[PDB]
């Protein structure tokens, strides 16, 4: 179809749901790239397109490992219609435990992932964009790159780096017509280590606050997970709107948490606000 | 001395005035390890340590590149009294430039060294701390951490990172008694490329912009940089606080920005306060 459409980390989650959900539009006015880091995962994208009966055509899988700017090249080299005109850099890593804990080489994959990758995106397909004076980026956002969550130090790390990214981007393109938006999800429907492994890099006292921030984002995510399919519908209304913000929120629940993170800068109302809700007294 | 502090990036810059203010404090309570990445460059540091006459062994120069956890294991040895009361992790690096024309190693090294380092540092340092129940940790942040700036896309990312970071390490870090705080430095009196190599890799347009965004930034460093010493300042009230916030601003100035950016969530008013503020009507 028309608009073409290419997305990063289409394997699970979002990128799968979005990819289908695009390809599958009743309009067929969307035809779509879904990438994938490695292509022996794209079961699930085509069974999930056949269930929702994916004109033929209207969806076609490439292999891009955002890691790589090689690769990055390649892929683009195989969008057919010579343009993008909606790139969504979805392509994420989570990282979740306490900092000592961490490998360096998996906190390194995390920024070279969330942060690098989506660089190199932007850097292969946004001359274009500039050019045409035309085109949309999406950009999976977290509420973790608005506030800072305890045992997500480098996530957090990762997505606040896209909102300052994407901010710097968003001054300069205005008059170019080119459209940026970081679409921030709460949890949505869709890592870790073992205890031993935890315990044996940090001490007790970590350890234990670990096993509590565990409960209660087991909690949360029970009472605020949102459906794969509300989510991506946000992707869509970004995509549609005339003039799109810099930011969508996919739930409101959390923007007094963020307010009050917002209206003391100093930031101990927050940090004092979360501890608190995460663990207790202290 | 008594209190033993660490400080990355001393060559130059905050880092060197903030040793040298410790190591010459009249009280002569600062022991300070003051690293730097390359030892050849600490000819200014001793310079400057004599002219304000440290006393001899108040300062010690050490050899730290925070890209490389060995180096950082060994200069953590090097620290003869065995801990770290105070540790400043200041290690920074600034790129400037429409994003398309960044190199991708030039990208990834600014977020290795400004990002990573901080993890390495951190992961080698917070333990300890933790154990005791006690340390300080200072970080140099900016006021790009807090709001985007054009053409600074991957600087303000890298700053926006530790933002997050930190953030999520305090709210668990207050019942261990150690401090994390946050310096959210203005431009302070003390890296570029040449137009024709910009030129090659942009557009015209772009090119433009980036030329009134350098006039712009020559203006603002005129009317609003600091002195080395109000900031290093900054650093020694948040060091000597009975409990430090998690943010120290050197300058208010900013913060009518901040709190336009923070009153709209959408991103919207602040995109385009920054792009009239920077370019003008479009
Ligand atoms: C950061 C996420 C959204 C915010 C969620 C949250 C939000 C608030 C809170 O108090 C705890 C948590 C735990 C899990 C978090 C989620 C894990 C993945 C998701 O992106
Ligand atoms: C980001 C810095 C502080 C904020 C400064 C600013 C702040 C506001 C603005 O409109 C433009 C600039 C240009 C230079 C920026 C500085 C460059 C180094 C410093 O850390």
């Amino acid at each position: 179809a028309r608009t073409v459409v290419l997305i990063t980390g289409c394997s699970s989650g979002i990128g799968l749901h979005l990819a289908v959900r695009l390809a599958s539009d009743p309009s067929q006015s969307f035809k779509v790239y879904a990438t994938l880091r490695d292509l022996k995962t794209q079961g699930r994208l085509w069974e999930a397109a056949r269930a929702l009966a994916c004109p033929p055509g209207s969806l076609e899988t490439l292999q891009l490992d955002v890691r790589d700017s090689k690769s990055v090249a390649a892929a683009r080299e195989r969008v057919t219609e010579g343009r993008v005109d909606v790139l969504v850099c979805n392509a994420g890593l989570g990282l979740l435990g306490p900092l000592e804990a961490l490998g360096e080489d998996a906190v390194a994959s995390v920024l070279d992932v969330n942060v690098v990758g989506t660089v190199r995106m932007l850097q292969a397909f946004l001359p274009d964009m500039k050019r045409r004076g035309s085109g949309r980026v999406l950009v999976t956002g977290s509420v973790g790159g608005l506030m800072g969550l305890p045992f997500n130090d480098v996530y957090c790390a990762s997505k606040f780096a896209l909102e300052g990214l994407c901010e710097s981007l968003a001054v300069l393109l205005l008059p170019f017509g080119v459209h940026l938006s970081l679409i921030e999800c709460g949890p949505v429907h869709t890592v870790l280590g073992s205890p031993e492994e935890v315990l044996d890099r940090t001490d007790i006292h970590t350890f234990h606050r670990f096993y509590q921030y565990l409960a209660h984002s087991k909690q949360v995510f029970r009472e605020a997970a949102q459906n794969p399919e509300e989510v991506a519908e946000v992707f869509l209304t970004a995509l549609r709107a005339p003039k799109p913000t810099l930011r969508y929120f996919t739930t409101e629940r959390f923007l007094p948490l963020l307010r009050m993170r917002l209206d003391d800068p100093s930031g101990s109302n927050y940090v004092t606000a979360m501890h608190r809700e995460v663990f207790g007294d202290v």
